[PDB]
């Protein structure tokens, strides 16, 4: 049924008439041990939602929504391996990626828990070869880079996942990742690469995929000119389902590694996509990072709603999105390390609720899913924060931080602790951010009458913290389940498919459509529209193939 | 005076209340030509506006606005050098430091012309030093790798630039970039180093920046254990305007290269800042990069309004922020040279429009300055277009591209090209987010019926195409002046100081108080508020500082 049509969401409605001007200052003076109280401890992390505009009456009303939603339902089911995946009928597994081997899961007569850790046995297998120096090259030597093919689901987390547990490379193998189609890509990361002590992993359920595949025969060429045509099994495996495409593409099918239909791509790191983080930091760190997700799956099956954090955290950015109209939400983690996170982030959330449809086909009444975005911190402090604090925008903030850092050095006196210094960044932003600054504030700080205005902050600008012991793989494992649940949360209380993406497919046949139009002898028949029409035309006169046109 | 209460700014409301809700289908089939006349071709910049949601009516109507905002005043008073930048009283000339050696310019009594020229002057000839093995480390070997400390406008360009123009580094020196006070980046980039053939670029105007100063520091310590401590002379030089401190640093005072209070941080790469650049493409080339910025600023200076490419872009972006009520632009470069573009367009547009305050000091009665996000083409594709194309939000993008590639591949059947490939894409991807594609149109297909509303895309999601004839020095600065004057139109309408960042000034001393509450001996007196509270306290206990806390 339509959620907007709800009681529920009614009472959130006339709630936001009442409190939806209400300043944090206010919020805070009113209930002043909520910076206590609505915060959550969960495995490794410290989560803090008391820097956000609600009273406890708010959490109460979102998580009525919820109940309405039956979100418990729902989580359940998918644990279980019901098709809640509708307009593919198809189960959603991710979960089932980082159960214990004793587990017991049978789903459509498949025994999953067996399934996965076959793989994973079978990664653990062939990637300690390549550590040991087992494995070698076409000549004598050992491998000393792994590079991944992919794009998407096949790219995003691989790289993500490397530069954040950058710390935990210790087999002295490093990694690189090539995904545009661009061959500016491939040409730039094989540039200063041995091919002897070079192996590459080509990520693909399909095998089929055209960047991808692209990428890897252009590899393959590299690698085959240096080393010849039989070196191709020594330095190529595939992240597949497809034996046939794999070989025959000179890939051993036993140096195939598999995952299943119920992984969505942007849910599949922790899968044998994972492939090239188990390459740098072994398989038991690898095992570590999956038990940090299950930490979190745990926390979300059993909690109940009034302390359960992904189910209040997608509520609250729910709360903005469809009360306040806030299009985006911005992820900040202070780790140089976590860079690529909010990237990551894009994927998951965007492209799981980026949806105007409902489970069952209908339209949807309201806004579903926001726009995700941000820079790691203190590079964004400098960047766009100016925006944050200054601008015209509701952007709820989640500040991601580690207590403990996994190296340090000194400050510039040559004392203290440089990782000090960046924490204390993170503690002072959401307290700006949140509570702002008056004119009479700034007036008794000495400020010329007529800049003081300039120099205002409205504050209001609501965050989450969540604070980290330290920067582990069980750690990175917690924060990625902890997004994919919160994503969850706001998928069923907006009653769409969040595991499904039809919205790629029509750019993928129309770019396959256009190919022949810029690239064929001889000028290109009118167009579907003047504009594509005019493009095509300049395009074809700047690739030198318009003289006669 | 309030643009928001113009004549001009009801003519455009009650236009959106006429047009707001048509469909790009139709603005098509009524204006057949639209795909040839608005478009603007300029420098090897072929721009292509036509896929907006906007009559040639709405064109007029947005220029109307403009010029009772006095556009073309203030561009002139830009120029020219008079103090628009209000709040600070100081002039606005990043303009001038890609102004020809020829050219007359005198503004509060200096001679910027041959000021911008003498700094690249000695630029040019500290930077030839280097590319010809002239000038050698403390051991006698030539500098292979030139390393930037810096953060903000001293860090985004330089990394975008030296990524963007990566085929033009000609003399076999590379460069690294150290931002984050995260002490893991200056620990990450060091790391495979050898100080003997390491040089450092510290860029800071103050050169007391807290995180520069600090990386820089470090940098030293490491450099000196190596190689003692009279070798700083031959390792470091800074961009800087503070001779006392560059020395005492250690280093040499003529190894300094200055800058002007007149040129913002995000408006900085063209100056000195871009000295890692110059080292790596060396001075002709960077000239070239100069050149780029200059054609652009000719066109927006000369230019009628009704063809003048940054005034249009810019009201179009207005028109759609202010009037549809969309809070975020996307850009999209479809070449993974440029993957660090958006990440620098952040910096340069919501820095300079994240503003809530007038000029004069009083406050906007509009929203100001939109969120800007993206990622490189054929990347961004399979993260987040879903949600372009399926989502509930408006976000206008920019697609940029480039018809002639540097370096190219075959395709997967061994004849063909990547790079045409890349651009089926580009062209595709806006033509499906104007024109959809309907259940009617889906059905036909052979789709089953209950599947086909979830693959209905609604289209109507508007950009521009940009298609530049080649990536080069010159193009790249051609496409930051475009998006500097965009930034600039924006501005000038809502009648805010797009040049200063107030906003940023508290986070910074609030960070220097918060420092001792979580490293000091003892317990923290109550924070003034109970999250920041709690945070600093789960802080301490994290990092082995609470027991007997």
């Amino acid at each position: 049924p339509d959620i907007t049509a709800t009681p529920a969401w009614d009472a959130l409605a006339r709630h936001h008439d009442q409190i939806g001007n209400t300043h944090l200052r206010q919020f805070f003076a009113d209930d002043p041990g909520r910076g206590r109280e609505l915060t959550v401890s969960v495995g490794d992390l410290y989560i803090d939602y008391s820097k956000h505009r609600v009273t406890r009456e708010t959490l109460a009303l979102l998580i009525d929504l919820a109940r309405t939603a039956h979100l418990e339902e729902r989580r359940d089911q998918m644990f279980a391996g019901v098709h809640i995946n509708t307009s593919e009928d198809r189960a959603v597994l991710h979960t089932a990626l980082r159960l214990p081997r004793d587990a017991e899961l049978v789903v459509d007569g498949q025994d999953v828990v067996t399934d996965v850790h076959a793989v994973l046995d079978a990664m653990g297998a062939f990637t300690d070869r390549l550590r040991s120096g087992e494995w070698t090259g076409a000549t004598g030597k050992r491998i000393s880079t792994v590079v991944n093919i992919g794009i998407g689901g096949s790219d995003l987390g691989p790289v993500m996942v490397y530069q954040a547990l950058r710390h935990y490379a210790d087999a002295g193998i490093s990694a690189r990742f090539v995904s545009n189609v661009d061959p500016a890509d491939l040409i730039a990361t094989l540039a200063d690469l041995d091919p002897a002590t070079t192996l590459f992993i080509v990520a693909s359920k399909t095998f089929s995929t055209l960047e991808t595949l692209t990428n890897a025969t252009a590899a393959r060429r590299w690698l085959t000119d240096a080393l010849g045509d039989a070196a191709v099994s020594r330095h190529f495996v595939a992240v597949s389902t497809n034996k046939r495409l794999v070989d025959d593409f000179g890939i051993n099918t036993d140096n195939m590694f598999g995952f299943w239909d119920w992984v969505g791509g942007r849910y599949s790191v922790d899968s044998a996509i994972g492939l090239s983080l188990m390459t740098v930091i072994g398989r038991d760190a690898f095992a570590d990072f999956l038990a940090g997700f299950h930490i979190i799956d745990r926390h979300f099956a059993t909690a109940p709603l009034e302390s359960n954090a992904p189910v209040l955290l997608g509520l609250i950015g729910l709360w903005y999105s469809n009360f306040f109209g806030a299009q985006s939400r911005t992820v900040l983690p202070y780790s140089n390390d976590l860079s690529r996170f909010p990237a990551y982030l894009q994927q998951l959330t965007m492209e799981s609720n980026g949806k105007s449809t409902r489970a069952d086909g209908s339209p949807v009444s309201a806004d579903t899913g926001e726009i995700f975005w941000g820079e790691p911190g203190t590079n964004g402090q400098h960047a766009f924060y100016q925006l944050l604090h200054q601008g015209t925008r509701l952007v709820p903030a989640d500040f991601i931080g580690f207590a403990q850092p996994l190296d340090d050095l000194p400050t510039a006196e040559g004392t203290g602790s440089m990782h000090d210094l960046l924490m204390s960044n993170f503690f002072a932003q959401t307290q700006v951010l949140a509570f702002g600054k008056t004119a009479e504030e700034i007036a008794a700080d000495g400020t010329p009458a007529h800049v003081v205005a300039h120099k205002v902050m409205p504050g209001n600008r609501p965050s989450t913290s969540i604070l980290a012991s330290r920067l582990t793989p069980s750690v990175l494992g917690q924060l990625i389940a902890l997004y994919e649940h919160q994503v969850f949360t706001e998928g069923v209380v907006w009653g769409i498919d969040s595991f499904d993406q039809w919205g790629v497919e029509l750019g993928k046949t129309q770019a396959k459509a256009l190919l022949p139009v810029i690239t064929g002898a001889g000028s290109p028949p009118p167009q579907s529209d003047s504009s594509t029409d005019g493009l095509v035309r300049r395009y074809r006169t700047e690739r030198g193939r318009a003289g006669l046109e």
